[PDB]
């Protein structure tokens, strides 16, 4: 029973972002998932992900947001 | 039973944002997940992720945000 | 049952951000999980993580943020 | 029964942030969970959580933030 | 039975934050979680976590914030 | 017989010289001599050298100058 | 016979120079002989070497300069 | 018969420098001569060396300057 | 035979310097001679060596000189 | 035979000097040797060696000057 429900109901600067980057050099991975000679390997990523030299996550959730996650195994 | 519930129920400078950066060299890896000869791994990430350099997470949740996470394993 | 509710119900420089960075270099490792040789692991992160050689955090959770986790195994 | 449960019901500077780095070599990990020959880990990590050169939390929880977490085995 | 229950019902310079930082060498490592050799380990971290050469946490928790954490296993 | 013999006998701007550089990055090496592996290597180097990310050589040789170089082996 | 013989026999601006270097990074090596796993290596450097980001040489040589050199084996 | 013989026999603004050098990060190795796993270097320099990030030489050689050299082996 | 000789017989601004340098960082290694496994090694420096971030060589060799140098082994 | 003679028979500004130096972080070495597990290691050095992060060598050898050097060995 993983069950993830959102909801909205609705009845000057707002929100403005302003961003200046200088890079030389730049190496961003994100995410990731690495497994060298591994039996077993079990990865769950959920939401917003920001990454980056310069990352910016300005209002990200404004409304109803949910992340439900049932991560694993059963022997 | 894992359920994420999320409601927002609704009837100047806001949320304004200025980043300036300046990098030579940047290496940002996010959300990672490393197994090397592992015989079991379980990973679970959930929600807002910000990262590098210059990371901002401004104003992340305004309305409802719900993270239910049941991460492992039965034997 | 790991429920996670979040209910918002809702009836001059407000939230204005300002970064100025400046890096030569920059290693950003984030949310890392790393296991080697070993047998089991289990891991969980939520909610918000902010990382980074110039990381902000301004007015994460205006709102309802629930973070419910049931992190680990049965035998 | 892990429950997390939050609610807001609603019915000149304010939050202005000013933020200046200067940096030179910045290593910066985050979240880590590291096992090297280990039979057993679990970890969870929960809430906000900033790091870096220059980490700022401002205003973090203004509403209502829940942060549940039942972490650990049963044999 | 690890509930967390948040609620916040509601019917010049605040909150104004100023931060200068000049660094040439950082190493940051927020939460970290290390097992080498190790048989059993259970680590839980919850709440606001600000970490770095130039921390600052203001106004951390305006409203209501509730960390409740259940840790430990059972034989 | 490896003889170098020089002989000076001697019985408004001259020479001036105006330089202005401005470098953001530079690597200079001059003179190099590099052997891997090498079983045998012989190198000889004589008179003006002048390098870099301005180099500038102005009246070098005025008077009198000799340069004898026997660069070699026997078997 | 390796001779080297220089002989000055001697019975408004002259010579003047200006240099204006802006440099943010430099790496500069001038003179160099690397050997690596080599079983027979013979090197000789003779003469004026300027090496530089901003490298000026001027008038170097104004009277007798001799530079006689040899270099190698014999089997 | 390695001989260098010099001689010098002798019965408005002359030879003036200005420079002007501003650097943030500087490395100057001047002369070097490395050897890694190497079974036989043999290694000479002479005369005049000018190295670094702002490298000036004016008027080097005025009188005489005699540089003999016989760099090797023999067998 | 290695002989060097050198004989000077003598029967408005001339030669003035003026040298501004400003550094943040500076790593100057001159002369150097490494070795490292290395079996034989024979080096030889003569001469004038002038190094750093700025270097300045004015009016080295006024008069008379003589290097030399017989550099190597024999078997 | 090893021989260095040298001979001066003699029978405005002149040679004057302005250095300005401003640094924060230097690191000199000057004339270094550096043997690492080497069996054999042979090092001359001979002359005027200036060097730092502000090195000037003005009017260096005004009269006579004979460096004779005869590096190495013999099996």
């Amino acid at each position: 029973g993983v069950v993830a429900a959102a909801e909205k109901t609705k009845q000057t600067k707002e929100g403005v972002l302003y961003v200046g980057s200088k890079t030389k050099e730049g190496v961003v991975h994100g995410v990731a998932t690495v497994a060298e000679k591994t039996k077993e390997q079990v990865t769950n990523v959920g939401g917003a992900v920001v990454t980056g030299v310069t990352a910016v996550a300005q209002k990200t959730v404004e409304g109803a947001g949910s992340i439900a996650a049932a991560t694993g195994f059963v022997k």
